[PDB]
């Protein structure tokens, strides 16, 4: 009950390979703080040591073997890693780890391979006749071996890749030639085809390819001993592929593992395709409500509040969405950039934080800075939310998103904890206040903002009304402390 995940890395982190210990000796905090989940970045090799780790070079190398000019990763080596699942694990916090089998990068040689170009816009046309390229699909992982396991990535592995070494142009998508070779199905429709993203995309119409993935999907849950997964870019993989991915991990490890996939469209039509196409067996992230969050606080007072939860994937299917505020694409500089303005910023940590449905996520990019880019940490003012959560947001809940600035909504408890409830209140222009139920049984309380933005404090009358206020530009969150 009342879980909250924490996305462990920002894209700017240095690269110097402290950050599993960092992790390590960050468990005992975050579980107090009333995190119960970590989401850790790319454990796996990449293109190189300083690579975040969605250039997926080796996802057997977990910072164990001499490749790409280093041991560890990013982050560290595989049994600082290890050390830090440790750490969490007895600190009763679960792991989730990032997976990437969308594609292949920092292949160790090229490969003549036939091939046609297809149109960025449209790869479903061919816009060239076949011939020769030389790709990166040849992975012999030299420092490894046969360790883990003996499996060697070819040509014939991937569907294409968007770089001909041979002859270096620009803007090019190939699609590979051969037995069987076609883009995959089903995947998002955006550009005609979506499979091809990045690197060298891998074919999950090859039976030895999803064999492999299988296979690896279980040695790396059994390995970490992880207990969910934050799957990259599914909108460019094969949606039955995932779907059966997951099935097949939770089958052959006994464990009902938890599941959020990046499905990045600002579109909820979509996102409830890939839900119905995958059977529902697992969650997404709420892309949606972060671009809602995003154009609110970019909106200067003019974004309609009472909207805030339109199209997204939290207010239709709750049970299956993962909401966050920002993460490494939309943080600064990032190709996705579309970052919750800091005045914002904790008022899209209560809606996400304080309500009921959905299961949230909190930034480290947001908790702890990204001081590349001038964000300082919010710790101070997502702490007293992560309290709220923790302590207070339970039991029923009654909605006020009725004006076009102030909204709100209270919890009214449940005895399975001690003094819960609240009144969470927010406006993203003027200040004010709202008259609004918390509950009969609350009659004569004494609350107070557990953000401190707000000094006084409320009494519930005899009929379970409070009459709650906000500073303009600003959350509070009265409870019965
Ligand atoms: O430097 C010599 C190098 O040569 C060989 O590397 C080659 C690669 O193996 C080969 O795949 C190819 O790599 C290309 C890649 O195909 C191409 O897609 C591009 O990669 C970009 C993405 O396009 C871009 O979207 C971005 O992706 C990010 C994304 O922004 C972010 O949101 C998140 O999802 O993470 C993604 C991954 O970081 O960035 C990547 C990388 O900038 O460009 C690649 C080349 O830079 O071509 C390489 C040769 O040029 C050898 O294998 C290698 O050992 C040698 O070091
Ligand atoms: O974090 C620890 C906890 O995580 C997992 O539980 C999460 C669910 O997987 C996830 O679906 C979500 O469920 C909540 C819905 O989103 C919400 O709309 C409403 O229906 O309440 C649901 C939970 O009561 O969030 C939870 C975390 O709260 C995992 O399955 C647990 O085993 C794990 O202990
Ligand atoms: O090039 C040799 C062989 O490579 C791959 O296995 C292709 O799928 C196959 O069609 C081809 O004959
Ligand atoms: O498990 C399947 C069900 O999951 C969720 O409740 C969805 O909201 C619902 O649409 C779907 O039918
Ligand atoms: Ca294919
Ligand atoms: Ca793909
Ligand atoms: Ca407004
Ligand atoms: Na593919």
């Amino acid at each position: 009950t009342n879980g909250t995940m924490m996305q462990y890395f920002e894209w700017y982190l240095p690269n110097d390979g402290n950050h599993w210990n960092r992790l390590n000796s960050d468990a005992s905090n975050l579980k107090s703080k009333g995190i119960t989940a970590v989401w850790i970045p790319p454990a796996w090799k990449g293109a190189s040591q300083n690579d975040v780790g969605y250039g997926a070079y080796d996802l057997y190398d977990l910072g164990e073997f001499n490749q790409k000019g280093t041991v560890r990763t990013k982050y560290g080596t595989r049994s600082q890693l290890q050390a830090a699942v440790t750490s969490l694990k007895n600190n009763g916090i679960q792991v989730y780890g990032d997976v990437v089998m969308n594609h292949k990068g920092g292949a160790d040689a090229t490969e003549m391979v036939r091939a046609v170009e297809v149109n960025p816009n449209n790869r479903n046309q061919e816009v060239t006749g076949e011939y020769t390229i030389e790709a990166w699909t040849r992975f012999d992982f030299p420092g490894r071996g046969n360790t883990h396991s003996s499996f060697k990535w070819r040509w014939y592995h991937f569907d294409g890749v968007d770089w001909d070494q041979s002859r270096r142009l620009n803007n090019r998508i190939y699609k590979f030639r051969g037995h069987g070779k076609a883009w995959d199905w089903e995947v998002d429709t955006e550009n005609g085809n979506y499979d091809y993203l990045m690197y060298a995309d891998i074919d999950m119409d090859h039976p030895e390819v999803v064999n492999e993935l299988r296979n690896w999907g279980v040695w790396y849950t059994n390995t970490l001993g992880l207990d969910g997964f934050r799957i990259d870019a599914v909108k460019h993989i094969k949606y039955s592929f995932t779907r059966d991915w997951i099935n097949h991990v939770r089958s052959a490890t006994g464990k009902n593992m938890f599941a959020v996939a990046e499905f990045w469209k600002n579109d909820l039509g979509a996102i409830e395709n890939y839900l119905q196409k995958t059977n529902w067996n697992h969650s997404v992230f709420d892309v949606p409500l972060h671009y809602n969050l995003y154009n609110a606080s970019k909106s200067g007072g003019n974004y309609d509040m009472r909207n805030i939860f339109n199209g997204t994937v939290v207010q239709r299917h709750p049970s299956h969405a993962v909401t966050f505020v920002d993460n490494h694409d939309s943080q600064p500089e990032e190709a996705l950039e579309s970052f919750v303005e800091e005045w914002f910023k904790p008022l899209a940590y209560a809606l996400t934080l304080t309500r009921e449905q959905g299961y949230p996520s909190v930034f480290y990019g947001d908790y702890y800075g990204i001081p590349t880019h001038g964000v300082p940490a919010m710790r101070s003012k997502i702490d007293p939310i992560l309290e709220a959560r923790q302590k207070y947001a339970y039991g029923k809940q009654n909605d006020y998103l009725d004006h076009h600035n102030i909204i709100g909504w209270t919890r009214e408890g449940n005895t399975a904890h001690p003094n819960s409830g609240l009144a969470t209140i927010m406006s993203d222009g003027a200040g004010g206040s709202k008259w609004m139920f918390v509950g009969r049984n609350k009659a004569g309380q004494v609350w107070s903002d557990i953000t401190g933005n707000r000094t006084g404090t409320v009494t519930i009358n005899a009929d379970g009304w409070g009459n709650f206020s906000v500073n303009g530009g600003s959350v509070s969150i009265w409870v019965n402390k």
